[PDB]
């Protein structure tokens, strides 16, 4: 097992991993900045290191400071979290320079997924395809431009080079004159133009795979992530709901391929968008993400503890006949920020109730007297509920966000409650839209 693990992050993250590392029996090394001397975790953690100033530029991102941290404690493997240097293949590569082990993927693997055009061929490859267009600009010869819509299937977008200069066409006898007039406006002066298949129920759903680099991969399910604002997800659930069952399978045999083909090894999700009844692939994330727990609870795998595992050079473990989805999960993002203006609310938090009881957990920071700096984002807490089915989950987040106190800044709380009660969000199946359409 790793001898000692450094948290390469901060905030909830950080204190996730660090309960990992406690379960596992590795010992910690947190850093942090001069800003967040109050995070819970530093005082948990078997070693803090001060890395730096207040700015992420110059303290968590800065490679020279942590790999001198892990030299100076003898840290022997480094988890990133999420965010920060997570995907920054350059610290993949100075970790694997330096012969400490990088609780991730390799560099090479970091790359060629953070790389529209080589992650697009690696999914095609593995026999998934991309959002259906011309790939990539639309020719001017009018057979082929065609041709090319008809298999996309219409509605089609056309889209300038640079929501601007944006066209739909219904039906294929006005494909060519909508085509040539986008050209003409412009001159943003390139007059090159793309197709894009219109999606009419675009939702955000995402595939949970762990991969030991050893010839395994799993996947945990899927999870959608459709409650956006501004591509910021604000409510998550699992297993993604109303989904064609053949058309999942397929899509997690693919993704479990995927990681095989390309040599992943760690923790990763593959985002779409599914659209009645087929996955289109958007990005892989090659790392953990926020909203992990919702797959932990309806799988009962702990997905950081077997980051750690894989990293520490075990197999799984787990087959994929022992991965059963049961019931379903939520997951409210809580954010210190004004619930319907948006701003960041940085300040002291006079009081902090967290809530409790069956299906509850709560993956927080937060603490009384704990002051929310201004320097990074705006998530303070996640309220997690499970229960047999998605009404009683949605049941178990109304109580418990009733009972969420957070006492001294504003938070997005009351934008949950509403959406717990929202009527087209409890029957369920919304899509990306739905919320900024909501909102105004």
């Amino acid at each position: 097992m790793l001898e000692k693990v450094l948290i390469a992050n901060r905030g909830e993250i950080a204190l996730r991993i660090l309960r990992a590392c406690k379960e596992l029996g590795i010992k910690t090394v947190a850093v942090h900045s001069t800003a967040d001397r109050e995070l819970m975790h530093l005082s948990l953690a078997d070693e803090s290191v001060c890395i730096g100033p207040a700015p992420a530029t110059q303290s968590y991102l800065q490679i020279p400071a942590i790999i001198a941290a892990a030299e100076v404690t003898g840290a022997t493997a480094i988890h990133p979290g999420y965010g920060f240097l997570a995907e920054n293949a350059d610290f993949a590569e100075q970790i694997e320079r330096s012969g400490f082990t990088f609780v991730g993927p390799t560099a090479e693997v970091i790359r060629l997924m953070g790389d529209k055009v080589s992650a697009k061929d690696a999914m095609k490859r593995a026999g998934v395809p991309t959002v259906p267009g011309s790939d990539g600009p639309l020719p001017e010869d009018e057979e082929t431009a065609l041709a090319i819509a008809r298999e996309v299937g219409y509605p089609v977008i056309i889209k300038a080079a640079g929501g601007r200069g944006m066209r739909v066409v219904y039906d294929e006898s006005e494909l060519i004159k909508s085509a040539k007039l986008t050209r003409t406006e412009a001159g943003f002066g390139n007059p090159m133009v793309y197709l894009e298949k219109f999606l009419t129920n675009p939702r955000h759903v995402e595939v949970q795979v762990l991969s030991d680099g050893q010839g395994n991969a799993i996947h945990l399910g899927d999870r959608d992530c459709s409650l956006q604002r501004r591509h910021q997800k604000v409510i998550e659930e699992a297993p993604a709901p109303g989904i064609d069952e053949k058309a999942r399978q397929e899509v997690f045999a693919r993704c479990v391929q995927a990681c095989i083909e390309i040599g992943y090894r760690g923790a990763g999700t593959f985002e779409f968008l599914y659209e009645n009844g087929r996955f289109y692939f958007i990005e892989m994330n090659t790392r953990v993400q926020v909203e992990h727990p919702v797959s932990e609870m309806v799988t009962g795998v702990d997905i950081v503890k077997e980051m750690l595992r894989i990293a520490s050079g075990e197999k799984l473990s787990i087959r994929q006949e022992d991965v059963v989805i049961r019931g379903h999960a939520l997951e409210c993002r809580i954010n210190a920020e004004d619930p319907k203006t948006f701003m960041p609310s940085p300040g002291k938090v006079k009081h902090f109730h967290a809530p409790g009881g069956n299906g509850v957990r709560v993956d927080s920071h937060l603490y009384s007297g704990y002051s929310v700096p201004p320097n990074y984002d705006s998530l303070v807490g996640k309220v997690i509920t499970y229960g047999a089915d998605r009404d009683e989950a949605l049941a178990r987040m109304r109580n418990a966000l009733d009972e969420l106190i957070v006492d001294g800044i504003k938070t997005n709380t009351e934008l949950h409650k509403d959406l717990v009660r929202d009527a087209a969000f409890c029957k369920g199946g919304v899509n990306i839209h739905y919320l900024e359409k909501k909102l105004g």
